[PDB]
């Protein structure tokens, strides 16, 4: 008459290790779904950084090429 | 097994939660990875650029 509470006990802690394959395994998925804002965030500035350099040579090539037409 | 077939039908709830909401949490690491290559390259286009804007103020000595 204990073949049930011998059954279920060995699956309600078989479960209890899926509960937790995903519970650590949640946390994980958490830090990770967190890095995509920042992520973001220096594309952006990166972007925005060589858009400074792109227009800092282009102001910085016709007070230049200018010279090579007057020498 | 009145606590028990209560947890075999409980537990199998939030294993169906951690199921699903670990489907949706998966789309979004999907793109990580691009976002990555994404700053990579603004980063590696904005070096380009940070030298060429230096070495092209090496001709303004000589000019």
């Amino acid at each position: 008459l204990k073949q049930q509470l011998q059954q279920a006990e060995e699956a309600l802690v078989a479960k209890q290790e899926v509960i937790d394959k995903l519970k650590e395994e949640a946390e994980q998925h958490k830090i990770v779904m967190e890095t995509v804002p920042v992520l973001k965030a220096q594309a952006d500035i990166y972007k925005a950084d060589f858009q400074a350099e792109r227009q800092a040579r282009e102001k910085l090539a016709e007070k230049k090429e200018l010279l090579q037409e007057q020498l």
